[PDB]
């Protein structure tokens, strides 16, 4: 039932590749294949990007990719365009199980003038529209890869690990899920609980959703699967359902795992931590601890994965 993965040599590297190629030499990788992830009510369009890099940019799950737009940087006459990254949406294998392409999510970055409505192609986002308008067969700068915040911890196979996303921050926990339950790799055989969190604005906006919801087909025993969507759903005190409010449904949970070793990570938007930081900070003090103190105690134990903007 596992997809034959190829080349196995990706498992034998004993320490994460990092800034393969920089910003000065970039690697020029091809397309293979862009396409939109949402549905017309979505507010932004996300579009997932194939990126064959021939093998010369391999990656572990968890990583960034950073790419170069093209054009002149325009703070800065005469120089290249500033480096966006990109969390790896893929395993080290990549979509086509074959070892040789990457793929990101990406969103869309458009302006709208706050009166009048009027989305201004001038003011969009360089990098975003200039991955989702590729085609394939056309060129892209690489840099990297980076990161080891977001690097899967494989020591413990049966580790737990609960992955909080807001929108594209969904890209590192795809990746991980198709090494825990999709690909065969002999070398790491998930038997652990894996607990996916995902807040969008609404249904249209999911990502990845069908292959979500077949690992809770396939291994119930081991995937668990909550989504927030916040412009159709309201929380317990009728506001706006967002993930931060689905922890505090299992707050009591969450923190039974945390406290057994559980690995938690958080990914995508910078604006859901404070929320999130509250809703366990409420739950820690109920049951006599300083939140303060037990973070400090997670981040010293490597348990607690951050990487949001
Ligand atoms: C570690 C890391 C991982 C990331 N992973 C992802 C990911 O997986 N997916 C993803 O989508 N993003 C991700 N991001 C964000 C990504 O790097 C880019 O910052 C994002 O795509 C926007 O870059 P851009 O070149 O499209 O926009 P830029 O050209 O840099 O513009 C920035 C913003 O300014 C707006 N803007 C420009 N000019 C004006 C103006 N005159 N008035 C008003 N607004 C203006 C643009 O519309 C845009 O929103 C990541 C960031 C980090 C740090
Ligand atoms: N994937 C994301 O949306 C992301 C990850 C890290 C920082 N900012 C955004
Ligand atoms: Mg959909």
């Amino acid at each position: 039932s596992k997809v034959s993965v190829a080349p196995l040599h990706l498992e034998s590297a004993k320490e994460p590749p990092l800034n393969t190629y920089k910003p000065k030499e970039p690697f020029t990788a091809t397309i293979v294949s862009v396409e939109s992830l949402v549905g017309p009510k979505a507010p932004g369009e996300t579009c997932h990007i194939v990126i064959d890099h021939g093998g010369n940019v391999p990656y572990w799950e968890g990583q960034s990719y950073g790419v170069i737009p093209p054009g002149e940087n325009p703070k800065k006459p005469g120089a290249p365009q500033n480096v966006r990254l990109y969390s790896i949406a893929s395993t080290r294998y990549g979509d086509n199980f074959d070892g040789r392409t990457g793929s990101l999510c990406v969103r869309r970055a458009v302006y709208y003038d706050p009166e009048t409505g009027k989305e201004d192609p001038s003011k969009n986002g360089v990098c975003s529209n200039f991955l989702c308008n590729s085609k394939p067969g056309d060129k892209i700068q690489l840099t990297g890869p980076s990161g080891k915040i977001m690097l899967l911890p494989e020591e413990d196979p049966n580790a737990t690990h609960i992955m909080i996303a807001t929108g594209t921050g969904v890209a590192p926990f795809r990746g991980y899920l198709r090494r825990m339950f999709m690909e065969d790799v002999p070398n790491y055989r998930f038997g652990g609980l894996a607990w996916l969190f995902l807040g969008v604005a609404n249904s249209d906006s999911l990502l990845y959703d069908e292959e979500f919801t077949s690992y809770l087909k396939q291994y119930p025993d081991n995937f668990r699967y909550d989504k927030a969507l916040s412009r159709e759903q309201k929380n317990r005190s009728g506001g706006k359902m967002y993930v931060q409010d689905k922890i505090e449904e299992y707050s009591d949970e969450i923190f039974k795992l945390l406290d057994g070793g559980a690995h938690i990570y958080f990914c995508g938007l910078k604006g859901m931590m404070p929320g999130i930081q509250d809703t366990l900070k409420k739950v820690a003090e109920r049951r006599g601890e300083s939140w303060d103190q037990k973070l400090a105690q997670l981040k010293k134990n490597k348990q607690w994965h951050v990487e949001v903007s």
